[PDB]
C-alpha cells in the first residue's frame, strides 16, 4: 500500500530524497517545455540549491538539493512554540512575499525545507503552462499556507486534515484560529500577537541551571530542618530554663533569710522532682516550718528526718503534705515504712475527703479506707 | 559634532519621524531611483528631489523594530538574527542596488528578519559604487554588536589589535567567509540549545518569593543559633555551678563554695551567691573564732552591702590591689589595713630590687602606727 502525499497527487510526480537531493519526476506528455530554456526559470529562486532537470523521451526529473544544514519541515514539530510561530510567521511571508510570474507555488509539507533561523524555502516550482502546477492559483495556495501553518504550528492532525476535511473535523483553538483567517495580513497579524505574547511571558522567568537551584533547595530545607530545633530549644531556654534558675536563684536567697513562705511560692508552680535535691531540702524544710508544728516536734524533723544528707522522699512527703496532695504523701510514707508520716497524713486525708459531698460513692470509699487504719494504729500505739 | 557612521559614509542626516526613516543628501552628491521601490515593495519608498535636497522616505510595517531592540532578547534570539542577517548580505544579488550594513539601517520583523531601509543606486545615491571588502566588515560588526553588544559598532568595525574583544565577538569578528561564519553562528545556536536542556524555568515572582523567604530564615536562625549556643553552653553550666556552690554551701562545705564558682567572676553572681562566696573565703582565710564571728555577722551579712562581698572574693583570690580600693570606698579602715598587710606578703618573696614595695609597705606602717 504505497499511499501517495498531498503534493506527488497534485503535481502527478513521485517525490523521493536521494544522496544527490529531492527527486521531483514527470512524465514527458504532462511537461510542456515550448521555449529553448528547458525549465531554466526554476534556478532562479534559490541559486544555493544546486537544481538540475532532465529531460528524457518519456520523463522529467527535477533534482533539487539544499545546504546540508537545511532540514526538512516534519523536524519542526519537536520544537518549541516559540520556534514553530516563528517558522509559520516566515512561511506566510515567503508566500506573501513570493512575486516571480512563470514560477507558480505548491505549499505543502514535502516541499518545504528550513534553515538554522527557521526561514522556510519551497523545493519544487511550477513553471506557467510548463511544469505543474501549470498556472497560478491564489485560493489553492492560500489554503495550502493555512493548513501548513496549522501542521507546524498544531500538530494534533496531518495536513489533509486542516486542508481538506476542515468543516468536520473538532481542530484546536489555535488551528482554528490560523484555519479561520481571511486574509494575509490577519494570519500574520495573528501569529505576532502569538510570538508578543511568548515573548513577553518569557521575560517574567528566571533561567537557572537545575543543579545550581536543586543546591539552593537543599540549602533552603536544610536552613528550616536547622530552625526548628532552635526556635524551640530558644522557646525553652528564654521562657521555661531562665526563669527556673532565678526562682532557685530567689528561693535559695529566701531560705537562707529564713522566709520559709517566701520559698514557697517562688518554688510554687514547680514539680518536686523538676527541683534539685538541695532545692528540695530547702523547699520541705519551708512546708515544715510554714506548717507551724510544736517547737519540738519541728526540732525532730529539721535534724532527724528533713536533713540535706536524708533520702529525698523525705523531701518529697513534706512538699506534697504541704500542698494538699495527701494521697500522695500517704503512698510515700508507706514507701519509707515510717508509720508517723501515714498517720500524720492519713489525718488531714480524712478531712479533705470530708470537705467534698457525701453523694460521691468514690469519696465514700476513700474516707472508708482511711478511718479504718486511722482507728488500727489508735488501739497499737497505745499498747506497746 | 561627530554624526553616525551611516550619516560618515553616505553625507546624509539620518532621523525617524512619523512618516518614516529619513535619509536627506544634498542636490549635488545625488547624480540622475526608482530602482529603490524593487527591494521591499511592502515598504512605502518615497523620493523628494528639492533645488538643494534629495530626501529619501522608507516606511517599513509598524511591527518592524528598529536595530536597538535586539539588545533586550535572549541570546537564542540574537544568534538567529545575526544568521539572518549574514543571509540577508549574501543574497544580495541586484546589480544597480548597494549595500550599507548598519545599525542605523536595519530593522526587524516578528520572525527576527532583517532588513536594510537605505539602499545605494550605482553612480546614483551613495554608496555609489560596491564595496564588498567595506560589506564584509560591515556585517561582522552588525553581527558582533547585535550578538556581545558590550561595545559600540565603530569598536567592532575598527578592525585594530587594540581593543581586548569578547571569545564571541572575536569568533564573528574573525570570520574569513560567508559559510565560516554561518556556519559558526549555527554551532553557537547548538551550544545554546544544548546548555538550555540542563536548565528549569521559575517564574520570577515565584523565585523572589521563595529568596526573601530563604533569607527571612537566616536572619532568623542567627539569632536562635547563637541564644542556643549561649544558653547550653554557657547559661546552663552556671545555673549547674550556683545549684552546686548552693548545696556545699549549705553543707559548710566552703572549699567547695569557692572551686564550683571559681571560673566566675565576682560581677556575674547574684548578691546571694556573692555572699554565700564571701563567708566561705572568709571560713576558708581560718582566721579567730572571735574575729570570724565579728565578720559573719557585722560585715558580711544577707542584707549587707555587696561590697563587703566584693572585698572578700577579692582578698581570697589574690587581687590585693583590688580589694584596697574597696575598703577605701567603704571608709573601713581594718579592711584597708588588712589588704594592704597581705599585699606587702605578695611582693615579699621576689626580688630584692622592688622599689615601689618598699614605697607600698612604708605606706600601711604609718597608718598602722
Amino acid at each position: 500500500g504505497e499511499q501517495k502525499s498531498y503534493l506527488e497527487n497534485q503535481l502527478e510526480a513521485v517525490a523521493e530524497k536521494t544522496d544527490a537531493g529531492y527527486t521531483f519526476t514527470f512524465q514527458r506528455e504532462k511537461i510542456k517545455l515550448l521555449d529553448g530554456l528547458e525549465a531554466n526559470v526554476i534556478k532562479d529562486i534559490n541559486p544555493f540549491f544546486h537544481k538540475e532537470i532532465d529531460v528524457t523521451d518519456d520523463e522529467v526529473i527535477i533534482t533539487i538539493q539544499p545546504p546540508s544544514s537545511y532540514k526538512a519541515f516534519r523536524f519542526m514539530k519537536a520544537k518549541d512554540k516559540k520556534s514553530k510561530w516563528q517558522f509559520a510567521y516566515q512561511l506566510v511571508q515567503a508566500v506573501q512575499q513570493h512575486n516571480l510570474s512563470r514560477l507558480n507555488l505548491i505549499v505543502a509539507p514535502e516541499n518545504i525545507v528550513f534553515d538554522k533561523g527557521l526561514t522556510p524555502y519551497f523545493l519544487h516550482y511550477g513553471v506557467k503552462e510548463s511544469i505543474p502546477p501549470y498556472e497560478r492559483d491564489e485560493e489553492r495556495v492560500w489554503q495550502e499556507l493555512k493548513a501548513a501553518a496549522a501542521l507546524a504550528v498544531d500538530g494534533a492532525f496531518a495536513f489533509e486534515d486542516y486542508l481538506k476535511f476542515n468543516e468536520t473535523l473538532t481542530f484546536s483553538a489555535e488551528a482554528k484560529a490560523i484555519l479561520d483567517a481571511e486574509s494575509y495580513d490577519d494570519l500574520l497579524e495573528l501569529i505576532q500577537t502569538h510570538i508578543d505574547e511568548l515573548e513577553a511571558k518569557a521575560k517574567t522567568y528566571i533561567h537557572i541551571p537545575r543543579k545550581k537551584w536543586n543546591i539552593q533547595r537543599y540549602i533552603g530545607l536544610g536552613l528550616i530542618v536547622l530552625l526548628v530545633p532552635a526556635l524551640i530549644y530558644s522557646m525553652y531556654a528564654l521562657f521555661f530554663a531562665q526563669p527556673k534558675h532565678q526562682a532557685i536563684v530567689d528561693s535559695n536567697r529566701a531560705f537562707l533569710n529564713k522566709q520559709y513562705s517566701e520559698v514557697i511560692s517562688t518554688l510554687s508552680k514547680y514539680d518536686a522532682e523538676s527541683l534539685p535535691e538541695s532545692v528540695q531540702y530547702q523547699l520541705a524544710t519551708s512546708y515544715v516550718e510554714v506548717e507551724n508544728l510544736g517547737s519540738a516536734k519541728t526540732k525532730n524533723i529539721e535534724n532527724n528526718l528533713v536533713t540535706l544528707q536524708s533520702d529525698p522522699q523525705h523531701f518529697l512527703y513534706w512538699i506534697d503534705y504541704g500542698r494538699g496532695e495527701y494521697k500522695e504523701a500517704i503512698s510515700i510514707g508507706r514507701k519509707l515504712e515510717y508509720n508517723d508520716y501515714i498517720y500524720f497524713a492519713l489525718a488531714k486525708y480524712k478531712q479533705q475527703l470530708l470537705s467534698e459531698d457525701t453523694n460521691d460513692e468514690d469519696i465514700q470509699k476513700e474516707l472508708d479506707s482511711v478511718n479504718s487504719e486511722l482507728e488500727k494504729a489508735q488501739k497499737e500505739r497505745q499498747e506497746n
